[PDB]
RNA sequence: GUGUAAAAUGUUGCUAGCAUGCUAGUAACGUUUUACGCCC
């Protein structure tokens, strides 16, 4: 009754039982009776190795499986009896694991006296239990506009902008008159639409302070516009007196419409035209000139001011993001004080009429677009064409969803034909390419092929898939190319290259490809209206780089995006249900998203309260985004509570890093380990492999793995190449360059974390704390035993990237805060097949890839003795002596030495707003804080806590 | 994006026997669940 005593139940603890013992035994049958009412006699005999009481089961049955199914029945009920087996053994029964045991403290005495001189020697008693606006300028001698500054020396300091603006004016004429390619560039752009406005646009500018230009996308409008603007300013010998500011959303985005001006302009980089993205600038000369930036970089450049520049062209609106709207709502009161400004925004299909709206009903312009409407398909649409049903033959939730695909009327054709026939949905198969291929053949509309893959992963699998129907993915004849950011911009520059026809380009891309650029031969869109969603859910610190569904507006767009003059298709993937089901915007990801940084980015421009501010914004945000962004400024002691910016604040609000990455470039000179600080922030921030991994490869190499060396870390593999990869730049990158490749380095990503590291140290430099900390710390991975630097540079991590911590179990399956299960991410140099135990069995990681929280980026190893050091903003004290990490960690020491640990916590913020007040001298601190650092080194190290027992 | 053993279904052919059928299994088949152990 309770344990379930029948046949097809209770069994499996029976059989699990037999396996211990290893019978191999079965029920021998006997015939009973006559073959009209035969029957069968099944005898079993068990063996019970813990209690000495052999059992038998004889039972008779109708055949040879009923006599042993009988007989197992009342074997079962005898096992019960016998009180040896277990009841119940249901379909439900898992396995699971916890912690098992950490090395707690076991310090040495003399750390424990040292701690208790500190904790005496600071006093720490702990328990045992107003609307301004930045300045702006307009064009004067002797000043930078890019660096906010004057120069005071060169030429400029001696030659009037005047005689700039007529050498620009003369420079000019004389390519008008000899530059042969400049003619063609032109007039391609004459070609292209906007040219058919050139002086309308060039007045309506200047008859206006707020100007929004619209005209559907692949006008090849940014890269054009404020070359324009520059031609007329020019072209009336004013040159000099004028330079353009644009920021796009996009940082590659900006890197490649930085290059396409260059190349129109048949001039290198960095001459008129330059583009300054985070961690990198290219400066062009400082007058007559353009520039091209993220807003993120604006925004930064906000703080000095933005004298010595003529025109803003603020790029897409209709992106919505949370700087772009930040700058818009900026830029109308810094327009509106100052008279002699020109703020543009761009866009590409939208009804722009609430931006007009905005800046007090400014002129809306338009672009003549010649356009022809293509032919639009659904799913019902391409069941009837080529079949459309089969395919590839909070765990999960309520009733309220709904699906499309299964309510709707089968007036359509051949539905259950095609099903029986074949077909591949989800994944794409030879049908759509086919009926692509022979509606061109049959209908001659030779065009390119266009598809929108909603993931960067997505498209690597796909193009695998393609490439293996080779016959169908044959690129000679069906020419494949992806485009993406992470992609090299080799990939993005040879899309733009046009091939024969006959060789059909079937393009792969992403949200990109629909806006910053645009093939002109595009013809058949094969859209799926499904884009990525990396949205980092802060209120629990969970990652999600999933994939959803566009919005009504992006699928209009994508509808229209294909086109241009042809006929063109559209082969939406989805039926009208879901077509007019689905919202018709997008959700303002200003209104969910933390505002930390941003109140951060205000607070730096003293612009008064940060409510007020976002109540004149475009959208009003709700009250708890502003309120978790007090919260986060509050607790992390960067504004005070009563809208005062301390000086960590206003250090930090310099820095191009979040927060919690300044929190750390702010002890990194405390603790003279300030090279560690900044490469470990800028491989951290800078989201980026370590190595470059060759094709077919699935681990990491042998000096991939051993680059890590005795520390095996990733960290370490990355300080230690840094190291090496400078030192090597010491001499000619000739060679360099292969050993890199040798090496199975990324060079590039070398580069920007290099780069990094300089801006950070300069940061620093000016804020105010001393060179002599910022020097080379050198680390070595060989050695096994202890190096204070690198330990306490690994403390330091830990204390920043909270609360990217795990618990390793066995092999990729690792646990994380609230016992979810985890695996190693491939780059990791902790990969590998062989079952390894480290020397200490905690990690932190990087990133939370993959939405499922299965994937962990950035693993390095961790000293057992962070606990409440730097391992989390909270500890408490559980049941039988267990200290209690992040509620999922448990170790086993005393509540003193527990209450001694975590006297630490208000200490480590006292030591950082001590060094942000008196940057000049945080070498020389206080004789208690000098204490404190030498026992925070002493604490961090490797091998520290193991004294009195080993284990 | 996987294999092993166990159990319910029906199936392929065969087997010992009974007044064309029948009483039982056999080797194999796929389905569904169970755990065992991989790789992302
Ligand atoms: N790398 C390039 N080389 C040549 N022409 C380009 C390049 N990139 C863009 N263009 C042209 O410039 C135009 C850019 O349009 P775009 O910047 O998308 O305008 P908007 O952003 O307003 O839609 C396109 O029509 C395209 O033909
Ligand atoms: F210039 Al755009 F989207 F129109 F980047």
């Amino acid at each position: 009754i309770h344990g379930n005593w029948t046949i097809e139940n209770a069994k499996e603890r029976l059989n699990i039982y037999k396996q211990t013992n290893n019978i191999r035994d079965d029920y021998k049958y006997t015939p009973v009776g006559p073959e009209h009412a035969r029957s069968f006699l099944a005898e079993l005999s068990i063996y019970v190795p813990a209690l000495n009481r052999t059992v038998t089961a004889r039972e008779s049955g109708s055949n040879k499986k009923s006599a042993s199914k009988s007989c197992a029945l009342s074997l079962v009920r005898q096992l019960f009896h016998l009180n040896v087996i277990e009841p119940f053994s249901g379909t439900l029964k898992k396995k699971k694991d916890e912690q098992l045991k950490p090395y707690p403290v076991k310090l040495s005495p003399n750390l424990i006296n040292k701690i208790d001189e500190v904790i005496k020697g600071l006093d720490l008693p702990v328990v045992n239990p107003e609307s301004s606006v930045i300045p702006w300028a307009p064009p004067q001698a002797n000043w930078n506009t890019w660096h906010a500054c004057n120069i005071d020396e060169g030429e400029l300091a001696t030659t009037s902008i005047d005689d700039l603006s007529m050498d620009y004016e003369r420079s000019l004429r004389d390519r008008r008159q000899n530059d042969n390619e400049y003619r063609q560039f032109l007039e391609f752009r004459e070609k292209l639409p906007i040219a058919a406005m050139r002086s309308e646009i060039l007045t309506a500018i200047n008859d206006n302070p707020v100007v929004i230009i619209r005209g559907n996308t692949g006008c090849g409008k940014t890269t054009q516009i404020a070359q324009y603007i520059l031609d007329d300013y020019i072209c009336s010998g004013q040159g000099g007196y004028a330079n353009i500011y644009v920021t796009q959303p996009r940082r590659i985005s900006a890197i490649s419409v930085a290059e396409r001006v260059a190349r129109e302009r048949c001039e290198q980089l960095g001459d008129t035209v330059g583009y300054s993205v985070r961690f990198e600038s290219v400066f062009p000369r400082p007058y007559g000139a353009i520039l091209f930036c993220t807003v993120g970089v604006l925004l930064r450049k906000l703080e000095a001011g933005l004298r010595g520049v003529s025109h803003i062209i603020v790029d897409e609106i209709h992106e919505r993001d949370v700087n772009s709207d930040f700058l818009l709502v900026i830029l109308r009161d810094m327009v509106d004080t100052y008279p002699d400004l020109h703020v543009i925004l761009m866009s590409a299909t939208i009804d722009t009429t609430k931006f007009s709206k905005y800046f007090g009903i400014c002129p809306v312009l338009e672009v003549p677009g010649r356009a022809f409407p293509v032919q639009q398909f659904f799913l019902e649409d391409i069941i009837q064409m080529t079949d459309f049903v089969p395919s590839a033959e909070s765990e999960d939730k309520d009733e309220a969803e709904i699906n499309y695909n299964k309510v709707c009327e089968d007036k359509y054709s051949q539905k259950t034909r095609n099903a029986m026939a074949m077909l591949s949905e989800s994944d794409v198969s030879f049908e759509l390419l086919e009926a692509l291929l022979m509606h061109i053949k049959s209908k001659n509309i030779p065009g390119a092929i266009l598809v929108f893959l909603p993931g960067w992963n997505l498209i690597f699998a796909l193009m695998k898939f393609l490439q293996n129907t080779n016959i169908f993915g044959d690129t000679s004849q069906y020419q494949i190319l992806p485009c993406h950011s992470q992609i090299p911009r080799d990939e993005q520059r040879k899309v733009f290259e046009p091939v024969p026809e006959g060789v059909t380009k079937i393009i792969l891309s992403t949200n990109i490809a629909e806006t910053s650029i645009t093939i002109d031969d595009i013809v058949f869109v094969i859209d799926i209206c499904k884009a990525r969603m990396k949205l980092f859910t802060s209120h629990n610190n969970l990652t999600s780089y999933a994939t959803v569904w566009a919005s009504k507006t992006n699928l209009e767009q994508r509808k229209g995006r294909a086109g241009r003059v042809r006929p063109g298709f559209c082969f939406t993937l989805c039926s009208r249900a879901r077509f007019q089901a689905l919202e018709d915007n997008l959700t303002p990801e200003m209104f969910r998203t933390p505002l930390h940084e941003m109140a951060l980015t205000i607070k730096l421009l003293r612009l008064g309260s940060i409510h007020h501010f976002l109540s004149k914004a475009l959208e009003p945000p709700p009250v708890d985004a502003v309120i978790e962004a007090e919260v986060l400024l509050r607790e992390m002691r960067c504004l005070d509570a009563n809208d005062e910016l301390t000086p960590l604040g206003r250090l930090l609000a310099r820095l191009p890093i979040e927060p919690r990455l300044g929190k750390m470039m702010v002890l990194g000179a405390v603790f003279g380990c300030a090279d560690l600080m900044a490469i470990m922030a800028s491989y951290s921030s800078t989201f980026s492999e370590v190595f470059s991994l060759d094709i077919g490869q699935r681990r990491l190499a042998n000096h991939q793995k051993a680059l890590s060396g005795t520390k095996c870390s990733d960290h370490v593999a990355m300080i230690v190449a840094s190291q090496m990869w400078r030192r090597e730049k010491q001499r000619g990158e000739h060679m360099e360059a292969r050993f890199c490749d040798w090496k199975g380095l990324q060079m590039s990503t070398m580069n920007v974390i290099w780069d990094a590291k300089q801006q950070l140290l300069d940061l620093l430099q000016q804020a105010g704390f001393p060179e002599e900390c910022m020097i080379s710390h050198e680390v070595d991975e060989r050695i096994d035993g202890d190096d204070p630097v690198l330990d306490v540079s690994l403390a330091l991590l830990c204390l920043g990237l909270y609360p990217n911590i795990c618990v390793h179990k066995e092999k990729r399956k690792v646990l994380t805060t609230e016992s979810k299960a985890a695996l190693l991410h491939k780059t990791s140099v902790n990969c590998s097949n062989l079952a390894v135990t480290f020397p200490y069995p905690f990690f932190v990681f990087g990133e939370k890839i993959r939405t499922r929280a299965v994937s962990c980026k950035q693993l390095s190893m961790v000293s057992p003795l962070q606990v409440i050091l730097f391992g989390s903003r909270k500890i408490d004290l559980a049941a039988n002596n267990i200290v209690r990490v992040d509620n999922w960690l448990n170790f086993d020491i005393e509540p003193e030495l527990a209450a001694k640990i975590g006297a630490l916590k208000p200490a480590l913020e006292d030591l950082i707003t001590v060094a942000c007040d008196n940057p000049s001298d945080i070498l020389r601190l206080e004789e208690p804080y000098a204490q404190l650092v030498k026992v925070v080194k002493d604490l961090c190290v490797k091998s520290a806590g193991d004294f009195g027992l080993q284990r």
